[PDB]
């Protein structure tokens, strides 16, 4: 099944690129890389972990900004191909204020702004960091949205031609692809 987008009225006219790279932005950059000092400010979390889960959620070090992988993902930590998160992303929920975790039974977002669901994306173990899986999620750690527009740009090009990055929330809930939330 075809891509399916979720946003909060307050984005109706923002084009998904500009939100994506706006978003990206706030979020920043939280430095989880070699040479960087890594800790529990910056690994994020999985549910139910401790490397494997439905979900894997990590909060900004510059700003309230959170976001949440969903689908069935695993990181390999030290083991060949060290450092990869791999298996299905069904989803990317994208906005401020992260709640719950593991102990939870799961991980929210307090004000979630955008989802993106049914990406069927599913990379396995021996792509290792080539996997689109680990390039959209360690892209949106690092600063930068370009592998998650990418791929949504597809999905929705393959629901139709005529959809893309460049099209407004509004204009996809429109075509049937998305839909509004109250803000």
């Amino acid at each position: 099944m075809s891509i399916s987008i979720s946003y909060s009225t307050t984005y109706s006219g923002w084009t998904v690129a500009d939100y994506l790279a706006d978003w990206s932005a706030y979020f920043g950059d939280v430095n989880h890389r070699p040479g960087q000092g890594v800790d529990g400010s910056n690994t994020g979390g999985f549910n139910p972990g401790p490397f494997d889960g439905s979900q894997y959620a990590l909060k900004s070090t510059a700003s309230d900004a959170a976001f949440i992988a969903g689908g069935d993902l695993h990181y390999t930590l030290f083991s060949n191909p060290s450092h990869t998160l791999w298996g299905k992303l069904d989803s990317i929920a994208l906005g401020d204020t992260l709640t719950g975790g593991a102990s939870s039974g799961g991980y929210a977002l307090d004000s979630q702004e955008v989802s993106f669901s049914n990406l069927g994306l599913d990379s396995p173990i021996a792509q290792g960091r080539d996997g689109t899986v680990h390039k959209v999620v360690y892209g949106l750690m690092s600063g930068d949205s370009s592998a998650l527009q990418g791929q949504i740009d597809a999905l929705l090009k393959a629901v139709d031609p005529s959809l893309s990055i460049n099209s407004t929330f509004d204009q996809l809930a429109a075509a049937g692809v998305a839909h509004a939330t109250p803000a």
